[PDB]
């Protein structure tokens, strides 16, 4: 680590694009940059950083950074007024924790409906229509919809539709005691999805790669996913639309919005180098274009680059879905929250627990929660 | 790599242990370093989870279930002749999902420790402690000081009239059935907070403060374990070790711990750790070296115990232990202790009331300390 840069980022993002950026950096400065995408980095980072190890720079959606900052794993960052002016105000707000800035914002992510325009000329406006749709679509030996049920992020817009929420957001701060995941909005959302399963419109163990291959091979009319997925759909030549998520009980799907963000390890001795890389190389039209050409970032934080992208109707649809949803909390409880809800969705989907039972556990984990099973 | 590093708590006989380790070094040339880092029981899971940390970790057995569940401990395989040397109940304390995950060392329970001169007659009941504090306060003394910062020291009183942690039914702990906010729990902690509210005890007394006060002859009574008696010997106070007081007529029920040694699952020195524990530490002279530094309590090694059981201080330790309960070793233990610690400190300081402090420990929400 002594005079080089190690960067971690998720394997669904443009880390080859990003590596090309670190080759530029190395070519100008002589500093070696290594980009890695380890499995479950969002869990490894706080483990290795707890002992003063880890990468120099960590990329994740902003929801996790509050917890790292509470744990002291992140350096405070100082961008001057000029630098700050280059990025949207709400992107900075996403990386502000106890009044400090703890990361650089990169890009705004939200989920959308992605549909195969061909076998499905009109999408649905609602979830309601999907069992009747999936049934006529099985006639051609197809299914209507496949998406990741192993990550609760992908089910969340449905759960939030009729009023499921995470922690109530009250004038200023988030109410940690007031947890929305087992209210009747939440219950109705997920019970819908479980019925789709009970009645075989969806399989309970579909994961990210199954939904992706199923979509990209024309096997299923629809999927739910973010900007990063558009690339591989381009490669497959599937004719797709990106559009508004379907409503439920006639309210809009509400996706949790993430700000892909870039933090500097508090234990790093290359903090100054990390600052030059992030500010002068990545967050430029050409740094981001390079990542974005690998896998699309969504609506970027950099105003100069976003000007171009905003003209793409995938990006406008992404943004309209982001409009109906909610910026993720970055509080330290988020991590336990996701772990609970991931288990609760998987449990109810597989019949291991009833909807009421699974979400009650997610809303109020006792000592029987997975969160305290000290599992791995 | 060809080295042994041992972690043991700062209150135990770690110099004694180091004497055992010099003997191992003398015979095998393997260097043994003993350390006692602060907050060892939290550090160990964090460093061990990356693949470093000590070769050998000592703690009471309640924590080893979570370590083992986390993958951090090598399964130990003493043969039958080695097993017959230690008491069966001490092996049971280190069994997790059927496999032995540590060597047992000693049996610990809290006793009442009292100053015989200040108080030729210690109280039988928690209830008479206030009046007796009144008496002592006029003499520039106080009845009782003990660590209020660690729930371990309060547990015997929470448990007296029916507090429990997790219900134990038909060979098994039901982690949905938590007893820490039942009426027994509330009663017990309410008594303690009432003691504090009326200034018979100060809500920030910690281990250090309570030991200095007893050993300087400032307070008639403390609540402590066997490891404490060495410093009392040195201070020359004339003390007895006895039955904890009763609460609403019931015996105090201290959690019973078994000091245990686990071997890091990630150690390259696993065979050496076994030789060290089986052939040096767990012997009359190994344990004697530890014990002479800070007493272990009633040891798991039957040959050494026979000598110790004669000590009237061990007899009382075993009496308190028999009224108490072996701690669970389930992986939920770590988070339970953190919830209860905060509940006790919060109730004692007036941050929360008894009832809501305990409700939060019985049922940790996202608002609880365990999630910050
Ligand atoms: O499923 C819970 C998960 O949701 C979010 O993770 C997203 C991530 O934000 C996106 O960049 C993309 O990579 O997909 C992930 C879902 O698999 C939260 O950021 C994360 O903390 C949470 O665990
Ligand atoms: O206070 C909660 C605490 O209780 C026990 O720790 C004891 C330990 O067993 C004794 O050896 C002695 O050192 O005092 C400790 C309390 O300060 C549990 O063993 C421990 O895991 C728990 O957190």
């Amino acid at each position: 680590e002594e005079g080089k840069l190690v960067i971690w980022i998720n394997g669904d993002k443009g880390y080859n694009g990003l590596a090309e950026v670190g080759k530029k950096f190395e070519k100008d400065t002589g500093i070696k940059v290594t980009v890695e995408h380890p499995d479950k980095l969002e869990e490894k980072f706080p483990q290795v950083a707890a002992t003063g190890d880890g990468p120099d720079i960590i990329f994740w959606a902003h929801d996790r950074f509050g917890g790292y900052a509470q744990s002291g794993l992140l350096a405070e960052i100082t961008p001057d007024k000029a630098f700050q002016d280059k990025l949207y105000p709400f992107t900075w707000d996403a990386v502000r924790y106890n009044g400090k800035l703890i990361a650089y914002p990169i890009a705004v992510e939200a989920l959308s409906l992605i549909y195969n325009k061909d076998l499905l000329p009109n999408p649905p406006k609602t979830w309601e229509e999907i069992p009747a749709l999936d049934r006529e679509l099985k006639a051609k030996g197809k299914s209507a919809l496949m998406f990741n049920l192993q990550e609760p992020y992908f089910t969340w817009p449905l759960i939030a539709a009729d009023g499921g929420y995470a922690f109530k957001y009250e004038n200023g701060k988030y109410d940690i005691k007031d947890v929305g995941v087992d209210n009747a909005g939440a219950k109705a959302g997920l019970t819908f999805l479980v019925d789709l399963i009970k009645n075989k419109h969806m399989n309970a163990d579909t994961d990210y790669s199954i939904a992706e291959a199923a979509f990209n091979k024309g096997e299923t009319a629809m999927t739910i996913n973010g900007p990063w997925a558009w690339s591989n759909i381009d490669t497959s030549k599937v004719n797709y639309g990106v559009t508004v998520l379907p409503t439920f009980k006639g309210q809009p799907s509400k996706p949790f919005v993430g700000v892909l963000s870039a933090g500097i390890n508090a234990a790093s001795p290359n903090k100054e180098l990390a600052k030059e890389f992030l500010e002068n190389y990545l967050l430029t039209d050409e740094g981001l274009e390079a990542v974005n050409k690998d896998k699309p970032l969504g609506a970027v934080a950099l105003k100069s680059y976003e000007e171009e992208l905003a003209k793409d109707p995938r990006i406008a649809a992404t943004m309209e879905n982001a409009q109906k949803g909610e910026i993720m909390p970055n509080i330290p409880q988020m991590s336990a929250f996701w772990y609970a809800v991931r288990t609760a969705v998987i449990n109810a989907a597989s019949g291991r627990q009833t909807v009421d039972e699974a979400l009650k556990d997610a809303a109020d984990p006792g000592y029987d929660s997975i969160i305290y099973r000290m599992t791995n």
